[PDB]
């Protein structure tokens, strides 16, 4: 199971770890990703996980899209973990750098209380912009299931613990 994990509430848990290795390690049933509308998983966490997948993510979610359409921003779908994980769970969060609407970070969260136990990345934060202080905040009050928090920054990581309210 998890390890090494700093226990913030009754069912949030945080660690300083890369996402992808973390899940190679303990093969969770669900591993998040910091997903865009369209499955592109270019570059942070989606990228990382992808490139893990030997691009096997990207083929799936390219057919997911192809027969689906774009996701919501605050939406998700469950897809294939691949070596991963048993499931990926694709997450949007608002992408601040595109102008995205902030208060659907909650919106994104919810998805997580689909599932009982997750690996996930901080919704919204690195590359999407968004304060990775607010997003552990919004996530502590909005996950409701139990989530390991992989924060890949050990810098951004001791700022999350140390300031946690
Ligand atoms: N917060 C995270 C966690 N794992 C990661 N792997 N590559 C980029 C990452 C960002």
């Amino acid at each position: 199971s998890f390890s090494g994990y700093l226990k913030l509430t009754d069912n949030v848990y945080i660690k300083n770890a890369d996402i992808v290795e973390e899940a190679k390690k303990v093969k969770p049933t669900v591993v998040v990703n910091a997903a865009n509308v369209y499955l592109k998983h270019g570059g942070g966490v989606a990228g990382a996980l992808n490139k893990a997948t030997n691009n096997a993510m990207q083929v799936e979610s390219d057919d997911y899209i192809a027969t689906n359409g774009p996701l919501k921003v605050g939406g998700s779908c469950v897809l294939s973990g691949h070596n991963l994980a048993k499931h990926c769970l694709h997450v949007v969060g608002p992408n601040v750098n595109k102008g995205e609407d902030i208060q659907l970070l909650k919106s994104a969260y919810e998805n997580f209380n689909q599932h009982e136990v997750l690996l996930a990345p901080l919704l919204s934060a690195g590359i999407f912009g968004a304060d990775p202080i607010h997003s552990l905040r919004v996530c502590v009050d909005t996950v409701r299931t139990n989530v390991y928090l992989a924060v890949f920054d050990k810098n951004l990581y001791d700022k999350l613990v140390s300031s946690f309210l």
